[PDB]
């Protein structure tokens, strides 16, 4: 095997394979939430339940996560069905907008002279003279020559003059503007609101009901994760933090703000307003690569399927991306308006699925392992030699998968970072880990009910039996395979796990 | 040091510094078939204008090949600031249709560099494609579409009997399903990689900018993928021939494939290049190898190489320098025909033959070596290989040198 | 990080670390058949004793093995500091003599952990000393010995049924030439190193030492030559038998085999045999692999195998740790043949089965934990690998924990 | 493939198909100066000649020298058995002796040393006479001092001032005139002996290529040797010879001021132990092939020859492996110096320096050298790179470099291609000078220069390309690589060729 000798080696007539180890996110709304099409949604891919608050009340997503988990254990008995489903908060995050226009539109014009205001006094009135938006400290931040983008991009102004609430401009990109659109300023270090008063509303809300992560908007300093973190609180100090990167400064902080998050997204479409078409595709790989590194799950969302939204397969291009996405090293790829509001929620999911695993065919896979095996250091932790010795055996004999035994889910990580090729199969108590689990590439989590025992010997014995039977039910491993099974730690004890070498009965 | 290493390292706020290497290949139409706005377009990247033969009388084309050709040399009044413009016959197609062995002989007495062969579907399909282009057409290199289900089912053969491939992603995008055909892409890319044939990604390029003078980012992303995944050169059609901002597509599709560059990880490419190649005995694939492993020791500041059929500039182009290849020749079929290559810049020298051989030599050094310097690519006291031959009549480029730039 | 590297660091001045990874056979005879002797040799450095069956009659024979025996016991005082002393029956041959099946039935009926079958050729030679040693000795190992050119002509299906090796490099000599001979004995041991199953080289060792208490520098080379090789034995024949300094003999042969190890560059044998070695559907290897692996991965002190069998440790060995294999096990058969193969220290347990398997499992773990403190192999707080099964009368070792010494 | 794998590939039914690579030193005295002789062994492999100045008037060693050039160039008749045979001059060195036992006499008793020159003919098993002066100077009590070929070492129960009392341990027949050593003290200078400066002063004058300095023990001891051989012969090549601890103790110093090195593992062996000394060994050819610098292995190689026809196979094998530790040239001894087989030693020495070859894990070597070698901005390293690539990439018969001084074919072996380099040159030293690095086979020039640079390497390459043909390193119809020389101004650079073979 070389790189290039696998290029050469893909087959369009040949089947998949592989099984899919990209974790699918959806974003649930008016298409998708009916439970009905819900339980289609899980048993045809999906892995997470994305709730996207910068709408409903309370009463309307609460509902929406009580119909995910009717859907979620609708499979209750079945071990060929019954997958985690996890559930997601979007926090709409701090955002700008214009007031209405007449309150309806105007239009701009190219090259025209462009007033701004913070007088609330001109909310309602609004069109080519003066415009007004929520923002009431853009003067400190921006200078003479900054661009301003305003409406998903579509519009951009530049800046002849400041002073102290206005702001005369000059516009270098037109077209049709509207009321209440969104506005960007590309470079700027906006001055905060770290979190919204909304924010806290529906952080609490999502302590409340038993989330597992926060998607949390916007987001540009360690600070900034450092809030949501602390208002998360005690209370809810195993909610998974996942920043949304979604503008130039992002990038720029990008070092501290995957030290302090539990996860990154990488927003395309909301990174494409602030910075360039030919530079965007370099800052995606950057933060995938800079997270496969830092061990940290990567969430890679917007444009992915939006064709779908009103026909029922995607064009070329957008099989593609999401291709080129996997490869990268995304663990998640998130579904947005394709799964939400579409003509065809359910295919979205199907075709998501199918690509992502036709693209597993083009992942340079046995040399992945081979290099970090080499140049990983000499440790003195006896989990991390442990794990080691877990993926080479797991190459040693070719394995069906690498049952791992835990509670937190850190020793099925440990095991993922080392990217074996055979599915890592995380058997777990705990039903939160369970879910928290789907954000980790090649990691197929399986909910163990059975309680506790007394003889830690035959308790270990008892969830590898279960792991060996769903896993026979997928389809992982026949009978008289062998498999690696790490067990966990025994409750004494030494902190140490142990690494086994099992046949499936 | 490692793949990953890379892509963590990458900056978008420090700005492309190696040139683009990836050609780019414009179809030419109303948008943009005046001599005035083509002026602007080779000044702008074109490196190779494309006549689409679906929609034309010849009196169409061959004004529209004159008008290329009119705007090239208006600015052969400085020769070293000065480039190559290949012209290419796309032909309509669907075997070889009776109105195309119509059209390649206008093509074959029109001096057009290369064919782009359309529904290419077998060895017959190409070989019967060949023929017709004749003894007049020996040289004019053709370039098979792969645009059927059967090109990706037969196309080591296809590949076996052509110069080189076109993958047309959009009519490949109705045969076979979306979830399969990047992955199609990807092997043909890699496979003409390997064989040292060029290949070219052509079909929804840059189409959005047909009605806008900026694209989607979800297009920037896709033509940089072509690039990465080892492609020669990405051809735009709609966006120059009939579009609103042709100039301004071209501009941009630049841009993008110099960004582009920074991702491409060459320490490994090149690794994986040199392990597979055979252990061949041209005396001039030997200086290639040895010209590159050389040009990655020290650092080179660029690879020149004199060369007549470009066949030279050809080989080590096959094993991916990280540093540009100069191609230094008078022949200025090969040296327009040089541009559908990673990396090669080929350069056209119009001083008379010298009477010594050494003198001869000497003087088209200097010459790569002053194009090099005022172009960008190096400065005073650099170091650059040079391949030369070591007498002349030699069958054989197989000279090489580490010079430092004067 | 370079084979080249390690040989520039070398010293000669810094005192050896590692200990001794390769087996002392010595020959037994009238210098050392005595007890008050042979006391004096297992204690400096016998692992395994030889009996010379060309001159003898099996009363002298077996008042010898008694010997042994007796002075093998005679260290019962500590379970720790004592070492199992394995017994060699080398048979005369020149296919099985009548006086050898003779000789081999007094072995059989002696409890000899292993034969030294002389001058075999064919497949059919270890297959015809098998049959003689029948269900009686089905575990006695056999030490194919290799002296002419038909068995370094067909060594291959030689070795795929024998269970040792013996190189004996004089009488090798006489067959072939000297320019050929070291090139045959470096195939062997690489073959054996290989397939897995164990190599001796013996004769030229150090018979300068039969007159002198010191050998010559050219013996202190062929002997350190013979272990870089990859042996896992060297045998002393006269030296010991006969020579006026037999115990002083041992000593030089360990403080020699032991300055070799210093340039064994493990850090790729390792890689290598990892890299040959096939995929199993076999639990107790693939765990042998993990373990080695992860010995690596952590700087372990040592890699402790539980076995009954010997297997479980003669796997890890194969992969050959830069640690040490403690080998624990209650069969003291297995532990006395545990000395045929590098790097294994097998230590014999004398305590009664525990009532539970975890009982008795921590009991022995800690035996080796603590004969490991012992000797020098490791210290409290130092890492250590540890190797058991899952359910008792498992088929297999397939348990892989690393341990904090206590 | 894998070092492993090759091991495994070796067939001893399968006949040599490589170059020997190692060049073969001659010790040259009684049993081998007949020009006739000097003749059968230069037919036969020889590459040096080595002469030993612990004997022989000058005009001994002087008729040896003409010898050696009378049968050298004896082939010169035609170009195909001529090879460039070398001259070696092997200083004496510092020793230190013990008296005329009053021919001798002799176990835990205690002797007596004395300083005391009245005693010098007057030696026995009570009283003993050596030369040192500062004996007493370097040691303390409970020094040991070593007798005799290390026959008989020695402690010191106590010394004063001209006298060392001292306790026996080994034993045996005693001698006289018998060397001692001090192992491992810094002994005391002069570097160069005063017969040592009249023999390098001849060897200057009979225009020697090398010369092997004996009892090298420091940076200093090497420049003495330098500056005495002086602007005049500022090209000899010298090689420390390393016969002591102390060498090793400082063998790095003693590896930059040299221009090579010589292991004297029989002399090595006296002060080190017998199961340290093939570290010492594998550790000084290990840096020396890191240095560059030639590296050669001296001492008990065949000395079994010296009265049989054929060598013991414990002695077969020491070859082999200091071929394969990484020693460019193995030297001969008593075998050839003074033997009743010397051609036929030459003979078996260099069959088994051979058979080696194919133990040597060729192809791998230069691929590490490839990856970890570094930047530089020095065209000459690219070029060699180059060269070597090349030769790779189409199984190249050789890499005829054209060189003056030896210096560019000798960075071509730095990088240890697998095919033979062939070293033309006009210079006849740097011809001889040449011998001593690994897998480069010299080839002198007698054709004239010429003006028309061009044409002067046209000229040299066709005389390679012919010697080679003739030579056996490779048929018609298959390619080689060159490298041209510098040209003649002129920018320094050099100049890779793929060239085929007419
Ligand atoms: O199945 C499914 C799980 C979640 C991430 C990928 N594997
Ligand atoms: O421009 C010009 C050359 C052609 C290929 C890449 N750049
Ligand atoms: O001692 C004892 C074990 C046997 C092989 C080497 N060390
Ligand atoms: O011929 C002979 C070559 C020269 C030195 C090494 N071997």
């Amino acid at each position: 095997d070389t790189f290039l000798e696998h290029m050469c080696r893909l087959d369009i007539d040949s089947p998949p394979i592989t099984a899919r180890n990209t974790g699918i996110i959806c974003t649930i709304g008016p298409a998708s939430r009916s439970v009905e099409t819900l339980k289609e949604m899980i048993k045809s891919g999906m892995n997470v339940a994305r709730l996207n608050f910068s709408h409903g009340t309370h009463e309307y997503h609460a509902e929406t996560i009580k119909n995910v988990r009717t859907a979620t254990e609708s499979f209750a008995s079945d071990p060929i069905l019954e997958r985690p489903v996890a559930v997601a908060l979007d926090t709409k995050g701090p955002e700008i907008r214009t007031g209405l226009i007449k309150g309806a539109e105007v239009e701009l014009k190219k090259g025209a002279t462009l007033k701004i205001t913070l007088d609330n006094a001109y909310m309602e009135k609004c069109d080519e003279n003066i415009l007004w938006l929520d923002y009431k400290n853009i003067c400190k931040v921006v200078e003479v020559g900054s661009k301003i983008y305003v409406d998903d991009g579509l519009i951009s102004l530049q800046v002849k003059q400041k002073g102290a609430d206005f702001l005369v401009t000059e516009v270098e990109n037109g077209g049709s503007l509207g009321s209440k659109k969104g506005v960007n300023l590309p470079g700027a270090a906006v001055d905060l609101p770290a979190v919204s008063e909304k924010d806290i509303q529906d952080l609490k809300f999502g302590v409340e009901q038993d989330v597992d992560m926060v998607f949390a908007s916007f987001i540009r300093k360690a600070s900034d994760v450092h809030e949501v973190r602390k208002v998360l609180g005690e209370k809810g100090k195993n909610i998974k933090i996942i920043s949304k990167i979604e503008n130039h400064e992002g990038v720029r902080r990008f070092d501290e703000i995957l030290e302090a998050s539990d996860g990154i997204m990488v927003a395309r479409g909301d990174l494409g307003i602030e910075i360039p078409a030919e530079k965007v595709f370099l800052a995606q790989k950057m933060m995938i690569g800079r997270c496969n590194r830092a061990g940290k799950p990567v969430i890679c969302a917007t444009q992915m399927l939006e064709s779908m939204i009103k026909k029922p397969r995607p064009t070329r291009a957008e099989g593609s991306d999401v291709a080129n996405a996997v490869l990268d090293g995304a663990d998640c790829i998130m579904l947005s308006g394709e799964t939400a509001k579409g003509d065809y929620p359910l295919e979205a999911v199907r075709m998501q699925h199918l690509i992502a695993r036709e693209a597993e065919a083009a992942i340079y896979h046995l040399q992945l392992f081979e290099e970090l095996r080499r140049l990983a250091p000499i440790t003195s932790d006896p989990t991390e030699a442990t794990a080691v010795g877990a993926v080479e055996a797991s190459f040693k004999c070719c394995s069906g998968a690498i049952i791992v035994l835990t509670k937190s889910g850190r020793s099925a990580h440990q095991v993922a970072r080392y990217r074996p090729r055979a599915p890592i199969i995380a058997v777990t108590r705990n039903p939160q880990t369970a879910r928290q689990a789907h954000l980790y590439r090649g990691i197929f989590p399986v909910l163990c009910k059975d309680p506790v025992q007394e003889a830690w010997a035959e308790d270990v014995d008892l969830r590898v039996n279960f792991a060996m039977n769903v896993g026979k039910a997928r389809g992982f491993f026949k009978k008289g395979d062998v498999v690696i099974v790490l067990t966990g730690w025994r409750p004494g004890s030494g902190f140490t796990n142990t690494m086994r070498v099992v046949p499936v009965p």
